[PDB]
């Protein structure tokens, strides 16, 4: 059992490189329109309190250098949409997908494909965190990178990287500039809430457990929705809804054990530890494969 | 911190995966210029998998017998020869999607991307490294064989494994592109036995001093020892023992840091005795055997 990341060839065509003045970040181009962040118009300087609609109105068609590999995209024109920056191109680019802009919840995974200066370098699978960041690999320049999600042949866009918080986390908006999190695009000190473990996601990791033949954690025991959730807030685990038991329905006909059921195998793990074993190869209950991500993988 | 397992990006790969079906078995290809390359038990029913022919069963197959689907174009198949356990199918059309390409074979330790297809269609991409008894861990159902390990350099694609067999343990055996076997595995369906997986040790020490240098330091120690020392206490650990060689791979590593290899040794035999007693290193609640020296040093 392997974190697999979507593949990543109708992302890697729509990646440019986006240049104002001396700060250049990573562009999503799709038909005629270029998104990055709306800091690209920025200094260093006035990355203190900017104001995004004073530079925006000074700022010209002709400061922006927007690339496609070898080959140099015009700008015809300049929007706003709150966080991010809208470009209009006079090329529409041949490799636009089937594509469609949607906003998730935490808990939800996507992939990512970091890239630098406009060249795609990495895709790695991640969850949106219960405090709307994403624990990533971005080092210098890779400002503008996009998380997605693969549907056949329809390509969800639903993540732009933004920030590095100070913690390692990173922060981000949607493709409509909406920011995941109490969080502004200036220079100054965020800090991200307390970092929580998924509940729902580590029982269906527990269920996929199952599947794969390892059932040593299950008892004869089984919980409440309130007896569990109150064990759940001591060591930090997200409360459980009866949402999750429907959504983790279908999980626990194929194996047979009742949510409720592998509720209380996850109350004596976190109240015992593991005693010393594994479960899939794990000394720690992985929480960032969704239910839909178990069922994908094997059934 | 973080110091995530990043996959390189699959797009050149995408456009090279079709589908060989012959009889009622079908599996993944590799479409690279006008040849396509598959596993050669392809040709196998499922009786003749316990002591297969692979001579007498090609032998008695014609072109028409094979059938190659790049998604909705068909392919016609020329021509057809054996390479060790590989079979290579010469088709009429080039792969006008055909990147530049190299084959390299690979030793244990290493890393590579791998992508997962079934039925020619690509499903996902993981990044993992050929544990030292020469098997791979990951999650390749029924229908994924054929699917390749590539490493992309700059614009060059190394293609380096083509998955094969599933070993009964839970590990997944394949050869390189020219049909060269890794470990001492046979495309048979007999009782085959994976050696004892050990960690590897190089790629440790290697992510240890990338921990150094991001300012993780809590785990050094002012002892040093000698590698045949370390080494016999490696040992009881199910460690892969170090040799002359790796000291000076990691040379640039403890150049930039002020720990000498040895001098880091100790540290990695103190953490063996004691564990981490909840700490973390690079935010990994566990020691981590799959970055390579090369990309340590790379990404700095």
């Amino acid at each position: 059992f392997r974190k697999m990341a979507f593949p990543s060839g109708k992302v890697e065509g729509c990646m440019v490189q986006v240049t104002c003045g001396t700060t250049t970040l990573n562009g999503l181009w799709l038909d005629d329109v270029v998104y990055c962040p709306r800091h690209v118009i920025c200094t260093s300087e006035d990355m203190l309190n900017p104001n995004y609609e004073d530079l925006l109105i000074r700022k010209s068609n002709h400061n922006f250098l927007v690339q496609a590999g070898n080959v140099q995209l015009r700008v015809i024109g300049h929007s706003m949409q709150n966080c991010v920056l809208k470009l209009k191109v006079d090329t529409a680019n041949p490799k636009t997908p089937k594509y469609k802009f949607v906003r998730i919840q935490p808990g939800q995974t996507f992939s990512v494909l970091a890239c630098y200066n406009g060249s795609p370098s990495g895709v790695y699978q991640c969850a949106m965190r219960p405090n709307f960041t994403i624990k990533g690999s971005f080092l210098n320049g890779s400002c503008g990178s996009v998380g997605f999600n693969i549907d056949y042949d329809c390509v969800s866009f639903c993540y732009m990287h933004h920030m590095e918080l100070p913690t390692g986390v990173h922060a981000g908006t949607d493709l409509e500039g909406n920011f995941y999190g109490p969080f502004v695009d200036r220079q100054t000190a965020q800090a991200a809430g307390t970092d929580t473990t998924i509940t729902v996601n580590v029982l269906a990791w527990l269920y996929a457990a199952v599947i794969n033949g390892d059932r040593w954690f299950l008892n004869r025991f089984t919980t409440t929705l309130n007896d569990f959730n109150l064990v759940a807030m001591k060591y930090n685990y997200e409360p459980l809804t009866q949402d999750h038991v429907d959504i983790l329905g279908p999980l626990s006909a194929q194996t047979g054990i009742a949510v409720l059921d592998m509720c209380a195998s996850l109350k004596e793990l976190l109240q015992n530890g593991m005693n010393g074993r594994t479960i899939l190869g794990s000394a720690l209950l992985e929480d960032e494969f969704t239910p839909f991500d178990v069922v994908r993988q094997c059934s």
